[PDB]
């Protein structure tokens, strides 16, 4: 029993390559090349990276972009005026704030003023609410990337047993929604039995449930909060953490997973990074074409 | 041990005080009293019945009622309109249609063609958004129901695990997002550790959560789903099911083997009288925070 280590990495370079064709073709069918805007406010250093490789992976797939960088003294008005003229400009097909913003902005008054037509992340509450009801609607691209990893890999969701942690309203959340819906809804979910657990779930108690769990998906931003004690044998286990941690100098990137104790228990674990990271920006390729094609 | 029985009776008689105050208050300082529409279509005799609980309610607390039957063979179009008309009344403060609706008209336009401010059942897509947000919203009658029976039982949530059994949307799944949600949010939550599971959870597996929980709240419309065996000691044992059996005549029972679970739990909502009124009750409030224009 040493565990499968699935390559987010590679998976979604070959989702790039689909949406590179697709793009392509919609090109040459006589479209206009689908064109991004990421606005992106102050100086979060992970912030600029995640953006950075959005507009790369942009360019792989013959998506145009522009990064917009504002200061964080921007006020809320200014935001929302920003984003109403690129609603309003007909080359724009994709419009996304990169979060979290300054405490001075209201993180739900933006997410609702991108048009719901042009909301690529799936944040606007009508994409919100559509994917609690099992309709069809933007998913969010973190959460769909979750998504793709498990059932590209053949990983049973049905009547399965699975672990959140983490419930954040744009991670944690939307993952417990696809995995235990219906399978024959408009949008289908996993039909998975799944646990959601969080900042106020005693160790002990999040242990408990792990340890029946054939997936566990942590999504809270603590390094080592997943052990090789927590899991059963042969589980899957997706790391949605990205830690900026100190070595042994170094700055360096860890998961919320121990990844050397766990990869000897687990059947499928995914690495940070080169795991759910680039899967996200693969899924946000593909909310893009689609909404291009005003398909949606 | 003996499990304590939870009045729901009780508790929905509380919460309508409050309600009835709050109304007299509200006209007495010059406003409009508050007036509930129900539309109600076909025969279904639960449905009759649960209407006809929500208007005595309405009476009894000063709000003003109309309950508008249609017949089962109405079209969606007709349906549309009448909803449509009834948005642009002024006079009318809160709306609902109540659900199963025939076959032949898609409950999801339906829910949707009320206007979001007299959505008293909390079913428009923008309030189960916003509801999944966290943030301020018309909650659905029967999930906030579900809530006060806990918290005005003071049993608690924080860092407890809880099993609920269904995940429909307009119950089993908005119970699962107030009851793990985070305390600090605009709209409160339990801040519980929350298991949902469904008709593909196997019934070995749903024991294994059980027996781990807190509280469990069964929301499968199943008879003895939850028994005994399946039930930490001392546990809060919530009860939404509704379900007509057979006895050495006709009955009504929940999904909790009353008898049984009654020794095992801490606590037991009964089956009739337990949820069903606390659905009612919380309606009621709904409907003066649709009148009052909050949201
Ligand atoms: N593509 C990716 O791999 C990707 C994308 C975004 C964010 N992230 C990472 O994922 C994490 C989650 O995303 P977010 O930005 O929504 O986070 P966030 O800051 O909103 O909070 C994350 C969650 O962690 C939970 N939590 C804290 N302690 C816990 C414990 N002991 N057990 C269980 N849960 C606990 C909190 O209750 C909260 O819901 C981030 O911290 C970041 O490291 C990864
Ligand atoms: N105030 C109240 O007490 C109140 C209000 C509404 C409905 N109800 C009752 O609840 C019943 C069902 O309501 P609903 O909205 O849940 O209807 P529904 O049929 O849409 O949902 C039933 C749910 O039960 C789940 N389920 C089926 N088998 C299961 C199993 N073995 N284990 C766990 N879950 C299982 C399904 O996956 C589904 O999500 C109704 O028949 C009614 O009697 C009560
Ligand atoms: N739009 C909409 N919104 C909703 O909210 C809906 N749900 C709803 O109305 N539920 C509900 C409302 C009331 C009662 C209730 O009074 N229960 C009593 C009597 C039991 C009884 N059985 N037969 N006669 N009486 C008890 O349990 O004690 N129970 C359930 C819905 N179906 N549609
Ligand atoms: N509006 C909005 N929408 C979103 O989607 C959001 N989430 C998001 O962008 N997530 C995300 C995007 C990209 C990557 C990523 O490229 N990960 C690499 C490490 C890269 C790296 N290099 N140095 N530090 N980190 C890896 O994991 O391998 N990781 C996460 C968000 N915050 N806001």
């Amino acid at each position: 029993m040493e565990a499968v280590v699935i390559s987010g990495r590679k998976l979604a370079q070959q989702i790039k390559q689909e949406v590179r064709q697709e793009v392509e073709e919609w090109v040459a069918s006589g479209n206009k090349r689908p064109h991004l805007s990421v606005i992106l406010v102050g100086e979060n250093p992970a912030s600029h990276s995640y953006v950075l490789n959005k507009t790369r992976a942009a360019a792989v797939v013959g998506i145009n972009s522009e990064t917009i960088m504002k200061p964080a003294s921007i006020s809320e008005e200014e935001l929302l005026n920003l984003i109403n003229k690129l609603n309003n400009d007909d080359n724009v097909d994709g419009l996304l704030v990169q979060l979290p913003l300054p405490e001075h902005i209201d993180e739900r008054r933006i997410c609702n003023a991108v048009s719901p037509d042009k909301d690529v992340d799936g944040f606007h509450v009508i994409n919100v609410g559509r994917m609690c009801l099992d309709q069809y609607s933007m998913l969010p691209a973190t959460p769909w990337g979750v998504w793709e990893i498990i059932k590209r890999t053949g990983i049973p969701t049905l009547g399965k047993n699975v672990v959140v942690a983490g419930r954040s309203k744009n991670v944690g959340m939307p993952i417990a929604m696809l995995l235990h819906t219906d399978g024959a809804h408009e949008r289908p979910g996993g039909d998975a039995t799944v646990t959601i657990s969080h900042r106020y779930t005693p160790k002990e108690q999040l242990k408990k449930h792990t340890i029946l769990a054939d997936i566990v998906i942590s999504a809270a931003g603590i390094p080592n909060l997943i052990t090789a004690d927590m899991i059963k044998e042969g589980a899957a286990v997706i790391d949605v953490g990205i830690n900026r941690v100190h070595d042994t100098a170094k700055p360096k990137l860890v998961g919320d997973v121990d990844f050397e104790g766990v990869r000897q228990k687990a059947g499928y674990i995914t690495p940070v990074p080169g795991g759910v990271g680039p899967m996200t920006v693969a899924m946000l390729m593909k909310n893009t074409i689609i909404a291009a094609k005003k398909v949606l």
